[PDB]
């Protein structure tokens, strides 16, 4: 990730960082959205939810959604230098393993994040900060595929 591109993530993920989970719910509900087949993924206390509603009634996935908030977060903290994050992005990568999945759907996850970045950016979404993203991501998802192989 280039100088250029990296001011333009720490600038957009600002808006976002300062209500995470607000944030977070608009990624979740926009993933399960598009790909139901997903929430069964997401089981608490012996139990699969039904509806994606009732994931976001649910403390435990609303607090599995500040840890994926927290770890992005954690990305854009290291976005001119990742190597400096590579371990523990492998180290994901290894969780999903595993508790039960593969990133098949890395796409689906990708595009809902981007998604919610168009939302709360609204005009500031520049082709330009689409890129950076997509590319942020992209590199994130490949340090997890080490992970998991
Ligand atoms: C590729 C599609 C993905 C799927 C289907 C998926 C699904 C899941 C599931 C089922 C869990 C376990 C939930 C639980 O039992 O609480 C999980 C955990 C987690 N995921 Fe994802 N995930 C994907 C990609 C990602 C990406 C791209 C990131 C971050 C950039 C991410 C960050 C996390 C974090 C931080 C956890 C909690 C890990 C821990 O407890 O140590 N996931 N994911």
């Amino acid at each position: 990730m280039e100088r250029p591109e990296s001011e333009l993530i720490r600038q957009s993920w600002r808006v976002v960082s300062r209500s995470p989970l607000e944030h977070g719910t608009v990624l979740f509900a926009r993933l399960f959205a598009l790909e139901p087949s997903l929430l069964p993924l997401f089981q608490y206390n012996g139990r699969q939810f039904s509806s994606p509603e009732d994931s976001l009634s649910s403390p435990e996935f609303l607090d599995h959604i500040r840890k994926v908030m927290l770890v992005i977060d954690a990305a854009v903290t290291n976005v001119e230098d990742l190597s400096s994050l590579e371990e523990y992005l492998t180290s994901l990568g290894r969780k999903h393993r595993a508790v039960g999945v593969r990133l098949s759907s890395w796409s689906t996850v990708g595009e809902s994040l981007l998604y919610m970045l168009e939302k709360s950016l609204g005009p500031d979404f520049t082709p330009a900060t689409r890129t950076a993203w997509s590319r942020l991501y992209g590199a994130v998802v490949q340090a997890m595929s080490r992970g998991w192989d």
